[PDB]
């Protein structure tokens, strides 16, 4: 195995798990969510109003009160992802997320956000330890 | 050495280098900047308008045309930093940056931004591989 | 016969652009996918300054809007211009006025400026790129 | 593979020429501009206010009164270009353009625009026949 | 015969009458009346055309199909300070201000002003509107 | 016929040429040229008249005395998609879009669009503008 | 003189009473009363006429047909600081501020101010409003 | 009757000429001319009086002292669609639109529209403005 | 003196009590109570009078007929930092800030501040409000 | 003696005169005149106090030191529709609208309206302003 | 060290009680609220419009008409608290409060406020004597 | 003597708060640091919703504004209220009106609401916390 092919595989490994995380969010599967996220997950994101939050407590609200409750359609597009492999057990993904969705008044709309996720493999499982979202 | 004290030291290691990076930016020292940044540095930041940029090319403009040129005072404050140690050679810092500065019309002002920097130690030197800034 | 040749090809590109727009208005995704290249790229307002692979991105508007709509709309194509770029390539630029009826009862117009790039593969014209501003 | 390498080369051909066109615009070289553009160039762009213009007449103004005038720095970045090769003599490039520049108030700013250029090779030279720009 | 002046008065009145009839047909949503008074090649500049020149017969269909016909709501049109240029035996041109009193969605009554030019061509004894320019809002 | 279509083409071009000359006269601030091409009874709807119909010769004097003649700053006018209605031997009508590139107060170059109607009347062998309707921001 | 000052007072009062009666007719939606008090040639400058001078009798019909009549919502009109110019035996002129308290769509009560001029002409022993200028 | 229609025309013209002369006096900043044409008891509703009725002669002094005089910047006034009501031998009333072309602070030329009412009273053979209502 | 300071304190409290009662009457929509505490010549500057001085008894009738009496919705008034000027045996003056907590149209609770002056005149043993100045958003 | 009515007229005029003198002292930036006419315990509600009641003598010093004194620029004050309440031999109260014509920074002349209440107390033969309420803008 | 552990304990004491106060407010328990607050509590807060209020009277309204009324979910997060121990019987806490909640339009939203509470222990019970809230 | 005691301590806190404000207005940082606890924390508008260690954060305003300023300013303290929290602790809440002169010539007012918490250590009152809204 060349290190080029090796690097491609690892990079794909991080894309797949990032995509699964996003699926768990969209479906409102908090058990899947907690399984993929490190319990010490920290987050910068618009809803946290410029503060760094412990993501596991702060995100419970969106699952209890929105994401599981919805059956309205939403299509997520991940654009131009870039993965930094930082040794055997650490990685980092930066990507643009376009989300098509339907608004309360019925119309369909799009939103863009720019997202960073930092990944740590512990005991054979990749876990998200940090998340930065802007939009 | 307990792993608690060990972890504290590594965490401090990342704070010091993040602070030095910020000093190099404020002074407009691009040579210091390039020494601390990985050549493959990627960045999400307000000036990149929602796109991911190769940070070394995109940042040259701010050094050539602003940061070295200035002697106007600026005080940076780093608030509530949080460091994730992700194995021997990988780390990640999230912090709030308050910058006090003087505006073109003379008045002093403050700006807040929320910042993530991902770090990789290669050949004994810590290098910044990703940067996410919102504000 | 050289000039008349050019006229014909130009009209060929207008007809197919017009059919594409009919497919969109009727919410016919099968017609749409038959006229669009599977690798279609798009710049457009709903993509928020990004270039998208148009076939995945457009599915949403067919599933959730264009097919479930009984409301009248009249499209007007203004001042089209066609560049014939060899036997198998062309390019159309036009203004699109759309008359429609809005939420609060009333009728409105929107203008957009549109570029479509065309490629003939195995005798069928296919849209490979689309740029929309408005 | 060689089918593939061929395609890669053509695609790079169109990127190089697009980049050269942009250099000509930034430097205010109208002679270089007119050499790279088809005389029948059409344009959709923000300054044309929703109209399609014949780009060679409409663009003269910006060369005469702006682009040739300026020694103010500007860095252009081309992000995520995509090229469609549409046969031996036709191609098409879509890209995002970020422009770093300096404003009247003194300060540096960024602008994004999304750009389509359509290309036609006539007598061995690639010429831009259509241009669609959106932004601001 | 008649005074050159009284002749001119007559013609001018002719163009006012026909312009007024056109406006009635529009208000009543009478498309057949409308098409009878408009040249099939009518061109139009108007707010709803967003700065473009449109072939008025296709572009106006939409407002008859979806608004003007189907309306029960009262509207009073006032034509202010019309001016007619008689441009030979078979050509004329009218410029006028149109105030429209009407009732709005939230119930209330409102006024709108628009400034309007209509160019007229008599073909086979019948005056037809060939161009229309409307500005307002 | 072959001869007739060609005749119509020529008259249409006649009206474009004179409209273009009128625009040159305005750009250059040549009021004498302007008054020679305009009917003394010219009426105008235009943004600077604020919804009113004005007698154009008096109203336009101000812009010639205080702006158009004084001006050394560059301006490029583009006429888009003109359409001419020939309304008999002595009457015509042109509708066009005018893009004007120009340089502003803070130094920068800008564009403005306006949609324009001019009505024409040939008197004693000379085409004269009798009405003008201009709409734009 | 003393009995010319009292004479002037009376005439001024005459013009206030008739102006007040006109306003009552408007508030009640009584168009017959309105047309009896207004000259058929009444001209009007007012906010609903959009900067134009209108023949008031045709233009006001709309507000009687479609609003002032079918109203039963309360409204209190206050006339502040009236001033009357007596311009000979048969002509006068009143300038006044009108405050109107009323109830809005949201159910809330509101006030509006307008400044009003009415010009009066006595023809055949009856005072008639010939002109009206309202701003607000 | 025929010679009452011509009589009416003349009087109406009389009122336009004097209104035009008043405006000339205002544009030139001639306060002496102004006070000769206005009744000392002139009242005024106008935008600069902020919804209040002012005694026009004291309130207008400020604009003559501080503006209309020391002006040499060009201004072209157009009076559109005047309408005159003759209210007996000694009273009249004019309603008109005033377009004013002028040059602004930035150096640019601009237009303003205002709708104006002037009420006139002839005392001792001279027409005097007793009331003024301006909106815009 | 000891007795004098105490005298002044009592009169000041007299003026606060009656101001508070006036405010109760307004909140409850009791117009008879209101008219008993107000001088019939009461003048008022207040936001709803739009910069004008009004005769308060006529102007305030509207708010009693159409709002204050109809109202079942809760409101808490807070009077902050009152200041009383005793201006002789029969005249006084109170300035205070009024915070009003209340519930709005979209259901939510809100606060409004206003700054208020009331001038008082004792006639025949009864304090009456003769002037009122209210300022606030 | 004098008519109860003529007596009342006199007193009312007394309060207008003194209010006018206060306004002149303010316009001229005469602080010594100002302090002579104002009670040392003067309280004020006014726009510059941002909804607070201030002790007017300390708060107004700033405008005399830094503005009203040092001004050469013309200003015409108009007092409209004053109303005076005579509240016994030694107490009064005036409500009036103040229109101020003035010249602005960018050169131009402007008007401002404010609605004003002044409460007056005669002590030792001299009328002194004890309270001031100003609303506007 | 034990000097230090002592300080840590007191600081936690003040966090627990502050958190309990916030629970009482969210649940709309006024009885619990009045037990934790000094009767002389003063407050600076957005709803008091720049004024200092006696918090016990002013806060009654929100309990009567809002907080006790609601079964709509809300999650409060206290970020980066800082406690000053100011002697045996006085303390002071500064913290950021993020509140996740659901709005009228249906949607969930966040609000930040910065909060200071000053504490006084009287007869063995900690009481809030002052409160300063900034935000929105 | 119990009530009079309370009055005195309350006035003690007003005087020192007033001195603090004088130090700020004059740009006297040495006076400022002598009256402020080195661990002073602050909530204030220029901190953008964050809690800052006031001694580092305030240095900038002294270095670049408060000392280099000859322009007049009048501070008014309205309706102060002092809570005495034992022998060594107190707390003051007040409204601060500041009259000042602005860039384009003119004079203006600003209001802010201010809390300062005080701790007496070794006989000297020190500000430990500061909350400013406006």
């Amino acid at each position: 195995m060349t290190e080029d092919e090796d690097l491609k595989v690892r990079k794909q490994e991080i894309i797949k798990i990032t995509e699964q995380l996003i699926e768990a969010i969209n479906n409102g599967d908090f058990e899947a969510y907690t399984k993929i996220c490190d319990p010490g997950l920290t987050s910068f994101e618009p809803e946290a109003l410029g503060n760094l939050v412990e993501g596991m407590d702060f995100h419970k609200f969106y699952f209890e009160n929105l994401l599981s409750k919805n059956s309205k359609p939403i299509h997520t597009t991940i654009l131009n992802p870039h993965v930094h492999v930082i040794g055997e057990d650490a990685a980092c993904i930066a990507y643009i997320r376009l989300t098509q969705y339907i608004d309360g008044q019925g119309r369909p709309r799009t939103s863009q956000s720019e997202e960073t996720r930092v990944w740590h493999r512990r005991d054979g499982k990749w876990l998200n330890v940090h998340y930065h979202c802007s939009g």
